[PDB]
């Protein structure tokens, strides 16, 4: 507590060395940012913890079964009716073929060089209704009848890549002629930069595409999210915020006579700028990467809170001018610093601690923001206690100067009991609404409102009639043994009642994973059925695969009519299992439909003696909300635990982005609870009065509880961003109440020690400072976040922090005086 007085005392005696060091420190840090600063843009690096189980499972899936396809999805929409017409078919057939056959990317790399191919000799997989006709424009008359039958019976119109396409994948309505949209999905197995270049060319192509009148297209490339997420220009917004603060600072920092002090106003804002630069340049040396949050929020948050102590010290120093006039300018600043240091330091520590508590959230972008805010707040506090004190001493010495309201503080203290009843009811009403807070972070808010991804995300929720695929990865299961393979199959009478196939079939009518499971092990055993005389043919008298050109009577089935049984009697085991597995996983699907090459060539990781890992593919039903995604993620985790005897997990591409919600609620209670107890201990050490510290913590709890209830009423979902913002609201609320509580606790001997008198003296001392130096300054800092290009910075930052200011100010200015006079 005395180091601030010692630090401020050193600053007044050595202002130029402090000021020279400050600019030198700023210059070097700004140089580091200029040179070594890096911006993190990858969504996975921003939202996914590298140490999460889902991330590690994604690494295993990528290494063993390749990274999931790079998906480029296009929606073509007829908002007021059906989209299918020969005019639109003629247009899209030309556009669709150009994209996949003629759209070179520079480097002369097209779709054919990057597309997914089920087999090396197959064609590109294009998930579109144009593939029902093999990418050839149908007749002007028969396209309606042909398209309907193809939707009804996909097998009858198999595409050139031999994978049937269901209408729920290609359209918005199973009634194809009435569907308002049709979906086009492009899959790329290439994961090098050449794929990135082509997707950029594809993205530029679609933005410049002339859609027919009455139609509309939304799309998404694998690079779209990264490009759109980190595509913002808010330089003017920051300047506007700092100009409004400059105008307010000039008015607030003018002398009691009414004379403006421009240097003090400018210096206070320059110190805020230095705090951001010094923190950003400091964290660069540690290799920390900034993100969109740093560019879009940090200048506003630090501006909102980095200017408060300037008013508190200057206003207190102004008070030291009228009171104790014989004191010199140096002594006035030191005395003002000394008495206001305990409240400033305690609030600073609460700000520091809450940010560090918010750093326990594992989202790197959110964790990065908390760490950046922690350094900025510490840098801001040091600068205010050294740089501003040096400037204030320099300015005041050079410019020598000779020098509602209280009525409300009495009228409101007449309604102490009524005030407590109003706020007590508000807190109790708020508790009822806490269970009503919704989880999630809508993706439309994350991207700029003008982005083309906003339309695409709406189209997915509106028109996509399929859900993300789910892969059941089973590893280290010795499938050469009958017992182990009985734990997977579901087509045979000896398979366990709780086998992978059996259990998952039950979940189809009980969970979000409602699609049939592609069981390769069942297909492999079905492929061995002697009834399938065209499957598993061996040269007679030899254990060699029958050549496809070989005619009948020159080969024999791997199994005789009496060996294969539906109770798995005679099924291959040991080395025989792997012997015929090579035959099955290489057989084409043309003569034998049960051949596992096309469907399961990449579904198995194996060698000549064992299958080390394998994949069983299913999918969720269409997920059309944050609740659906959270429930879908919950189902995957729950089902993975349904097989304690299997080293297995469920993989979906979106799982990494919804890890937090599995434990968000318990984490919110733990982190916010930890923050409030931290307030109690920090307050107790400084206030040295557990009663006052308890009431301060109690009031902060009511503010946070009320904010949480208002989040439910205001439609602010709970996620990593909201949780950290709400954790910051804990620190922000403390600053609203710390000075009121401390002034009540410590009063001069001249004033009466009565509780009512102490509350009045507190309101007649810093009540103005709380309004001018905390409340109004906070609003100006974050007000422009309401107009941010991305609605996340308005929904989850402005709305929460704007609500914090109102709720905290009401509790600090009305309830807290009543809660102090009584109790
Ligand atoms: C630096 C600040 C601005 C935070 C950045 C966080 C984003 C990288 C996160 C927040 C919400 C996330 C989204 C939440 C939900 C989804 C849906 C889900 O997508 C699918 O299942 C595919 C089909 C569909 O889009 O519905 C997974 C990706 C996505 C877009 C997520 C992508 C990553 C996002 C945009
Ligand atoms: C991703 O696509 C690139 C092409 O853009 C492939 O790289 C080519 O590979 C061939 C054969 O090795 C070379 O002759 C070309 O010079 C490469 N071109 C470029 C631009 O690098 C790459 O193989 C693809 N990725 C995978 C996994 O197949
Ligand atoms: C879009 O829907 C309206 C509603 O019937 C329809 O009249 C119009 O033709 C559609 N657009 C196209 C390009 O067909
Ligand atoms: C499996 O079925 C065959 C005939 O269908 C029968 O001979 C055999 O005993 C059955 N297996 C077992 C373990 O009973
Ligand atoms: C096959 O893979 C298994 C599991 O990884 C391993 O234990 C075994 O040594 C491998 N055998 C050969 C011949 O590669």
């Amino acid at each position: 507590a005395n180091l601030f007085t010692k630090v401020g005392q050193f600053s007044v005696e050595n202002p130029y060395k402090i000021l020279i060091t400050t600019v030198f420190s700023i210059f070097v840090f700004s140089f580091i940012i200029f040179q070594y600063a890096t911006l993190e843009t990858d969504p996975i690096n921003l939202w996914v913890s590298k140490n999460s189980e889902k991330f590690k499972e994604k690494e295993y899936f990528d290494d063993n079964f390749g990274p999931f396809y790079r998906t480029e999805q296009i929606f073509v929409v007829n908002e007021t009716g059906p989209v299918l017409s020969y005019e639109t078919l003629h247009w899209w057939f030309d556009v669709e073929n150009f994209i996949t056959e003629e759209l070179q990317s520079s480097e002369n790399i097209g779709y054919q060089d990057l597309c997914f191919r089920p087999t090396e000799d197959s064609t590109c997989v294009i998930e579109s209704f144009t593939q029902y006709f093999q990418g050839a424009l149908p007749n002007k008359d028969s396209w309606k009848r042909e398209l309907q039958e193809c939707g009804k019976f996909p097998v009858n119109c198999l595409p050139t890549f031999q994978q049937p396409l269901k209408t729920n994948l290609l359209f918005s309505d199973d009634d194809i002629l009435n569907a308002h949209a049709f979906v086009v999905t492009l899959l790329l197995t290439n994961h090098t930069q050449s794929a990135n270049r082509w997707e950029e060319r594809l993205e530029e192509y679609l933005l410049d595409l002339k859609v027919p009148e009455g139609l509309r297209i939304s799309f998404n490339t694998e690079i779209s999210l990264e490009k759109e997420l980190n595509n913002n220009n808010d330089i003017s917004t920051v300047a506007i915020s700092y100009l409004m603060m400059f105008l307010y600072a000039t008015w607030a920092l003018r002398r009691k006579d009414g004379k403006t002090r421009l240097l003090l106003g400018i210096s206070g804002l320059l110190i805020v700028l230095a705090s951001i630069v010094c923190a950003a340049g400091f964290l660069t040396l540690f290799g920390l990467k900034s993100t969109l949050i740093i560019a879009e929020v940090i200048p506003f948050l630090i501006l909102a809170i980095g200017i408060d102590n300037i008013f508190l010290i200057t206003h207190e120093y102004d008070r030291n001018c009228e009171q104790k006039p014989e004191y010199s300018i140096d002594q006035k600043i030191i005395s003002a610093i000394g008495r206001m240091s305990p409240s400033i330091l305690m609030s600073l520590l609460c700000q520091t601690g809450c940010f560090l508590i918010a750093a326990f959230v594992t989202m790197p972008a959110v964790h990065n923001f908390a760490i950046y805010s922690t350094v900025s707040v510490i840098f801001n506090g040091v600068l205010q206690l050294t740089a501003y004190v040096s400037i204030l001493s320099l300015y005041e010495k050079r410019s020598n100067y000779k020098q509602f309201l209280k009525t409300f503080y009495f009228k409101m203290l007449t309604q102490k009991r009524l005030i407590i009843i109003i706020f007590s009811a508000w807190f109790f009403t708020s508790l009822v609404f806490l269970p009503e807070i919704q989880f999630g972070l809508d993706q439309t808010l994350a991207v700029p409102q003008d982005s083309y991804l906003v339309d695409y995300f709406k189209d997915v929720y509106s028109f996509l009639n399929v859900g993300p695929p789910v892969y059941m990865v089973v590893k280290n299961l010795d499938l050469t043994k009958r017992q182990n393979q009985q734990k997977i199959c579901g087509k045979f009478t000896t398979c366990e009642r709780d086998s992978l196939a059996n259990v998952l079939e039950q979940e189809r009518h009980r969970s979000t994973i409602t699609e049939p499971l592609a069981n390769w092990l069942d297909d492999y055993f079905m492929f061995l059925n002697p009834q399938n005389d065209q499957c598993c043919r061996l040269k007679k008298g030899t254990d060699e695969v029958c050549p496809p050109s070989f005619p009948s009577r020159r080969c024999e089935t791997c199994f005789q009519q009496g060996s294969w049984n539906y109770n798995m009697s005679g099924f291959p085991e040991g080395k025989d299992f792997m012997e015929y597995l090579s035959i099955w996983i290489n057989a084409p699907s043309d003569p034998c439909p049960l051949g596992g090459r096309a469907p399961y060539s990449t579904a198995l990781v194996y060698n000549e003696t064992s299958v080390s890992a394998s994949v069983f593919r299913t999918a969720h039903h269409p997920l059309r909300s944050q609740k659906d995604f959270i429930q879908a993620y919950s189902d995957g985790v729950r089902i993975s635990s349904s097989f304690p005897e299997l080293d297995m997990f469920a993989y979906s591409p979106f799982y990494i982005f919804f890890v937090q919600y599995q434990t968000l609620g318990p984490l919110t209670l733990k982190l916010i609870g930890s923050a409030i107890i931290l307030i109690f201990f920090i307050s107790s050490v400084f206030l040295q009065n557990i009663r006052s510290s308890f009431l301060l913590a109690l009031v902060v709890t009511m503010i946070i509880v009320d904010i949480g209830a208002l989040m439910a009423l205001l439609g602010i979902s709970l996620n990593a961003v909201s949780l950290v913002n709400l954790i910051i609201c804990v620190g922000l609320g403390v600053e609203f109440c710390v000075h009121i509580v401390r002034s009540f606790t410590v009063v001069p001997s001249e004033t009466k020690k009565d509780a009512n008198s102490r509350v009045l003296y507190s309101l007649n001392t810093i009540g103005e400072s709380v309004i001018k130096g905390i409340t109004l300054t906070k609003f100006i800092g974050v007000c422009v976040l309401a107009f941010a290009q991305s609605k996340i910075f308005d929904v989850f930052y402005f709305r929460m922090w704007f609500t914090l200011i109102i709720v905290a100010a009401l509790h600090a200015l009305l309830f807290l005086p009543a809660l102090l006079s009584l109790f």
